[PDB]
């Protein structure tokens, strides 16, 4: 129940965070007009001086909008709309500011896993291929067989699928965007989405298959928060 | 080059740590008589007052021997010989002391990955099955086909294979040892060792396949160390 936090975005993830997390005080900023529950609803975006951690779970646009200011504060800054970093200009600017920042940035693994291994051997990574397999229905397609609907860079995928591509962008932040190839497949035999991350490196080869039933992302954030003060740290 | 550290065990991992890491001062404790290089060779185990982090890369026995004392110090304590925790008595004692400890314990993923996901959804995990597939040669066997050489609990495997079983013990620490089933297979079609971790949970199902070419463990430790002071944290 310890810290005071600021949560940007009170949507699916944000409400679940307030619901599950234990905070002494919660500031929240979200353009929406929903009636606030257990949060201090800010009208103007700002970073109250008693905030120790800022959590973004709003959108890539939000990351570009408030990051400049947030980084000026001595806070832990957790980001999940990482697709924003597929933008070279913004990416360059963000980390430029960070070097001069009193803040600390956390990129939880979110909807995928294996990022403990990836960040450990990042310099030796030759390439990472990430494949997302989805039910055709989710794409509004009727197919008799699996079909590739996209293959290319993270930047290109983020443009065509403004929704997804966050997981690939985080991987991009870790190993370098030029080493990540994204493939999106519509498969009629699939009931739900699957993410397969294949890593080739000079240290070894790794494959992480993720089949979620985004509940995982919420718990990913809660763990990052829990780890801020925990005496037992895994991964 | 910042911190002063104590490294327990100057074997394969320990020497690589001193070789790759950048430390201002290194204390080292290892029963061996090798001629020390860039380290202050301690004759009596102790935790110098200027040590900020203690790294164990010696043995499970070492974990049981020095943990009591180490936990009395305000240091980051990184452990990799986790098979020691397969011992209920020791496990109970260790974490009992920790609650009253000024220290912080880190369990890097070591030779495997996906522990970011696992620790995030630990409470929802139904079971974890870890399979280690090895070349028969490594077991001194001549086989015409794949053969199971062991199947059971982490505690049982650690007894029969005093060597391995660390990865399974870390997973055990995360989800509870009763939920981990270990299978060791000797396969004549395999050139090297492979680890396949399959997780079934109420949040989703995950599979992490690790095929290392333990270089990964060294880098796993270095990342934990780097993360102690880094402004950019992944996983
Ligand atoms: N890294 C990952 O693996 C991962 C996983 C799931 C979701 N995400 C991302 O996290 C974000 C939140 O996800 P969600 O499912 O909770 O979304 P949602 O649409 O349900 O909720 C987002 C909320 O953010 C608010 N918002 C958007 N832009 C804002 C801005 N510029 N300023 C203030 N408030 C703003 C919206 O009004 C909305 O209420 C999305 O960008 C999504 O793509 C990342
Ligand atoms: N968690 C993982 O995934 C993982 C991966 C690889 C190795 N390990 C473990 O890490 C440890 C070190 O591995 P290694 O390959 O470097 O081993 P190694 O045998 O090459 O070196 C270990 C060193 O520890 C010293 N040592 C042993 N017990 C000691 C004690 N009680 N007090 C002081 N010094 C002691 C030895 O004399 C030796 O020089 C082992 O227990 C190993 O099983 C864990």
């Amino acid at each position: 129940h310890h810290m005071t936090v600021l949560i940007i975005g009170m949507g699916n993830i944000g409400k679940k965070l307030v619901e599950l997390g234990n905070f002494e005080k919660i500031y929240a900023y979200d353009r929406i007009s929903k009636d606030i529950p257990g949060v201090v609803r800010l009208d103007e975006f700002q970073v109250p001086s008693d905030v120790s951690t800022v959590v973004e779970c709003a959108s890539p646009e939000a990351v570009k909008e408030y990051s400049l200011q947030i980084l000026k504060n001595p806070v832990n800054y957790i980001i999940i709309s990482t697709s924003a970093f597929a933008d070279e200009v913004f990416r360059e600017r963000f980390f430029s500011e960070l070097k001069n920042s009193p803040a600390r940035v956390f990129f939880p693994s979110g909807a995928i896993g294996g990022l403990d291994v990836l960040s450990s051997i990042k310099d030796f990574v030759k390439n990472v291929r990430i494949e997302t397999i989805k039910p055709p229905k989710s794409l509004g397609l009727d197919l008799k067989g699996k079909t590739v609907v996209f293959e290319g860079s993270v930047e290109e995928a983020s443009k065509l699928f403004p929704r997804n591509i966050n997981v690939a962008s985080t991987i991009g932040l870790i190993v370098g965007f030029e080493k990540v190839k994204v493939t999106i497949v519509a498969d009629p035999a699939m009931d739900h989405n699957i993410h397969i991350v294949r890593i080739s490196s000079a240290i070894g080869n790794y494959e992480f298959k993720i089949e979620n039933i985004s509940m995982l992302t919420v718990y990913s954030i809660l763990r990052t928060l829990r780890n801020l003060e925990s005496k037992i740290i895994f991964g």
